[PDB]
């Protein structure tokens, strides 16, 4: 099986609008969490989210724009600076040995629900010609597939949270065993009130921190009480070693391991168990330490510590496990977006030397006192393999392992 | 890389609600097309659909189905058939080495409109907490990934029309190349007027027949006018070769080929090229010749003529091509279901040793006059090998290849 590297990425998240405003968010612990007025208008639990912040119009032109959703908007603006960061050519980018696999949690439930109204209101003819691909599953890899002309693979994974740690798994997949040289993989998710009222209503999401909005998503502190949804996107541009060295490639990594489980459990809350599974499975093919666990965990009572449990059941506790910090602590949850997203994360902690506070833990959660959980941001740290995990609804897992590029 | 068998299978369509009654519609040409009257109430264009007549409730239980939109219901039962037709046991379908991916189109565009009417008229709180499951993309994966225990791997691939086609395809490299030795592949999709609008608001479904619904899907008739959109399942069970011998396992054939590509053209047009590429990737594994083509083919002006082209390109024309026969005319077009369930009609005409007709053919296309496109049903054929195409929106490109187990 050949080796894949990781040669380059692109986002769009609520704590920046490309990698350097990410980089500069994660090192000075600067949260993406806002107010959603619009949800205390709806009447909503939780009002608040991760809301990129970012001009959506000015870096996709107007015909580009036909058939997105904005969450693939978003997404369409993380593949071209992945392009752009990768120095790919148009030949590069669009050629039978490359492909894309790119998904999202949902599709556009705002395009479904404003076809839907308008139907009622004005009429079918009304819902326009171009809501179909902003509609169905598969519309994140549809619409950047069909513009970016790519030749390869085209399809969406979706598997809620996991879904684009799923993506760059599968992607890796591809180029490990000979069917592609080059995959765009990753995902996103639009941020709409037609998506969060899903959760809104499971009561999911945190509220008893609407007044202090910037630091509702707190994995692991003690009186966490539900996710933070956001929205966003991202991309990585994977490739084959030989590929990448041949033209002078950018290195961000090297994905070594990929593990996928599932927990045959319960649909919204996690076994604990497939997760082991998930990350024994990333591990089975990593040879390194891990230096860093960018965790699953989204700040809910029920899912961060089964995921501590099940680092403590393969690493241990203290010292000798890797230090775990919850990016989802800035970040928020942005679904489809969230794997491919900590990856990206992960990666840029790994280029920078540093592990970044596991945020806001005013008061840490004492079933996870053992554990190295970044209370402070760690730096001068060379991080050489780093882990991220996601676990998302429908017991459906995703751990992928990334390693820095030494030969 | 290991051979992969098919060893059993489950469908709810239009044109049937098991296997045997699905055989029949094929053998009789029995279109499961009939009036939409919600269609007509909201105004559409298209008129006519593709519904399944099956009684959910008989067949689900209530806890079951807390978390099933109706296409994921479809999907649980035709699971259930694959199950019992694949005589697993319960250890067999819950186990390490064993996976789902099952994808669908779109998820439930019904609970998503549901859930923002409802958060509208009576508050978020009134949406329930069961709406995420069904409206993620996933659904299909979650669901029956959670209900029927699954271990494995878990999740869906979308990719529009090829949705089905892309699950087994991928569920099958899962299986060659050794990591799971049991799979669940296939697809779902809901029939509702919140996903059929989206189309008939782009004038891509029938309307020129809905006087005549059943004969509204029309694969290359002349008077073709577009597709006629249907909601179901389908399900298959593959396993690793040595694991379904040693089981004494049935084979309804083995999966001898798999491609997938991407026009990068354009969004609801088929280039004909990446199809062309989608075959012959599939082909490149086949020793034997095709005995029978399962056609794209959704009777729309733009989409039959190009597949026809790229089949011309790879076959030829007259006899030495091979027979096609557009199931479609019969099932209309089931969108997340369609690649499974076409895989299905294929594997029952092999079992059955017969091609079906291409229905509803009035006046054939002269464009496709030279082409072996099946227009009465051919009795007493020895098919030994099948090619089945689907082509999706975001040209998006899956042919699978299914070959009598012969040894
Ligand atoms: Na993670
Ligand atoms: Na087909």
């Amino acid at each position: 099986m050949r080796r894949v590297v990781v040669t380059g990425m692109g986002i769009v998240s609520s704590i920046g609008s490309n990698t350097e405003e990410v980089t500069a968010s994660l090192r000075e612990a600067k949260s993406g969490i806002s107010r959603a007025e619009e949800y205390a208008e709806l009447g909503f639990r939780c009002q608040v989210h991760g809301a990129p912040d970012i001009d959506i119009e000015s870096l996709v032109d107007r015909r580009a724009m036909r058939f997105h959703g904005r969450g693939t908007a978003w997404n369409h603006i993380a593949m071209d600076q992945a392009i752009a960061d990768a120095g790919l050519t148009e030949e590069e980018v669009s050629n039978e040995r490359t492909g894309i696999i790119m998904g999202s949690g949902g599709p556009s439930t705002r395009t479904i629900v404003d076809s839907a109204d308008i139907t009622r209101e004005k009429g079918p003819k009304r819902v326009g010609p171009f809501a179909v691909p902003k509609a169905m599953s598969s519309t994140a890899s549809a619409t950047l597939a069909t513009f970016f002309k790519i030749k390869g693979i085209n399809y969406s994974i979706s598997s809620a949270c996991a879904t684009s740690n799923h993506c760059i798994g599968n992607a890796y997949e591809m180029i490990q065993y000979g069917k592609q040289d080059r995959m765009f993989a990753g995902g996103c998710e639009d941020l709409d009130w037609t998506l969060s009222v899903l959760f809104d209503a499971m009561g999911a999401m945190s509220s008893k921190y609407n007044d202090t909005p910037s630091t509702a998503s707190r994995a692991y502190d003690k009186n966490r009480d539900g996710f933070v949804i956001a929205g966003g996107a991202g991309v990585l541009v994977l490739e084959d070693l030989e590929t990448a060295l041949a033209r002078g490639a950018k290195i961000y990594g090297e994905i070594v391991g990929y593990g996928a489980t599932s927990d045959g459990y319960d649909m919204v809350a996690p076994s604990g168990e497939g997760a082991i599974r998930c990350m024994k499975m990333a591990l089975s093919t990593v040879t390194s330490k891990i230096d860093y666990i960018n965790p699953h965990a989204t700040s809910t009572p029920a899912g961060d510590a089964p995921e501590i449990e099940a680092i403590r059941q393969i690493f241990g506790a203290g010292d000798v496990c890797p230090p775990i910090a919850a990016t989802k602590s800035l970040t928020g949850h942005s679904l489809g977006a969230t794997g491919v997203q900590e990856a990206i994360y992960s990666l840029l902690m790994m280029q920078n030397n540093f592990i970044c506070e596991s945020a806001h833990i005013e008061e840490l959660d004492p079933a996870f006192a053992d554990m190295p959980i970044v209370r402070k941001r760690i730096d001068n740290v060379q991080l050489n393999t780093v882990l991220s995990n996601s676990f998302g609804f429908g017991g459906t897992n995703a751990t992928l392992v990334f390693q820095r590029y030494q030969g």
